[PDB]
């Protein structure tokens, strides 16, 4: 049979294919394992993170514990920094002897590599990522809690209010701008709460004035332009806060802001509504991370999902040639 020999010679050299495709099946099957045990330690880091966030966020901690506190923080944003930095570097993409996260003099932490992805054949027709890159892994993570932030004013607050982090409840009614929230006395002398914005003007109320204002309400939900937020405590006619689109932001950032807001003073009821706000934000963010890494896992898994996919069919291909010869 012509057709017998045939078949033999297409056999032979799809079987030669599959062995010639090994060392890069192998390849970019260890360098993708190796980075899920990365990712996964980062995620443990994290988790260990967000513990001491809670923690913090307690009323009736010490201010000397909370600060001790921010000692364990910095040992876990090392880790961070280690697993961001491991080694040819993982996670700087095409520049490869590039250190990709390092310290820069004015003390924020910036990203040495690129974007490049690299691609491994792993068969004749299929293509898979082999690596992710600094910048989108630990360096691109939203602030706030993925929408927009809430930051105390210049101007510092006398009282014991704080805000939560917040969501857009609305996406059809939501305008995004740089808000302040102040409150003020109302004619009556009643404590009243205000909201304008850059390019929006007077929100709450569209008049400006305070007597057309609403009254604060303890524990209730303020809410403007698709957005909806919680103030608690009492708040002083003149202390505000700042609403603000979120800004991308590194995991390392995340985490010196956490060991800034542990070092602050904590024993006075009004210090301690000063850290609240700030420890909403940060429990946000580290979920935001979270998540985030999460993602980068899934997508990892994915990519070893066309690799383990692709050798079943191999292993299908030579049972069936098996069958055949």
């Amino acid at each position: 049979d012509p057709v017998a020999s045939a078949q033999i010679e297409l056999i032979k050299q799809r079987i030669n294919n599959i062995e010639l495709f090994q060392n890069n099946r192998q390849a970019a099957d260890s360098a993708l394992r190796l980075e899920e045990g990365i990712l996964s330690n980062a995620v443990n880091s994290l988790h260990r993170l967000r513990e001491i966030q809670i923690q913090a966020g307690n009323p009736s901690l010490s201010e000397e514990d909370r600060k001790t506190l921010a000692v364990e923080a910095q040992a876990l944003l090392n880790q961070l920094l280690d697993y961001a930095n491991t080694k040819s570097y993982m996670f700087s993409g095409s520049k490869s002897l590039t250190q990709p996260v390092s310290l820069n003099l004015s003390g924020q932490y910036v990203y040495n590599g690129d974007s490049t992805q690299r691609f491994q054949a792993v068969t004749t027709s299929l293509l898979v990522a082999v690596n992710d890159t600094g910048d989108n892994v630990f360096m691109r993570i939203p602030s706030g809690n993925g929408r927009f932030a809430i930051r105390e004013t210049l101007t510092p607050n006398t009282g014991t209010a704080s805000v939560s982090s917040g969501s857009v409840t609305n996406e059809a009614a939501f305008v995004p701008d740089n808000y302040t929230m102040t409150f003020a006395l109302n004619s009556q002398g009643n404590l009243v709460v205000m909201v304008s914005g850059t390019l929006s003007g007077n929100v709450i109320p569209p008049s400006g004035l305070p007597d057309d204002a609403p009254l604060y309400q303890e524990g209730s939900a303020i809410g403007f332009n698709g957005m909806e937020m919680v103030v608690s405590g009492l708040p002083k006619a003149g202390d505000s806060f700042s609403i603000s689109p979120a800004k991308n932001e590194s995991i390392f950032s995340t985490v010196q802001r956490m060991i800034n807001n542990l070092n602050k003073p904590y024993t006075s009821s009004v210090e301690k509504a000063a850290t609240q706000t700030e420890n909403n934000q940060l429990l946000a963010q580290i979920d935001s991370a979270l998540g985030h890494i999460l993602s980068v896992q899934s997508d990892l898994g994915a990519r070893l999902n066309q690799l383990e996919t692709a050798e079943k069919a191999n292993n299908d291909y030579l049972d069936i040639s098996a069958a055949t010869l």
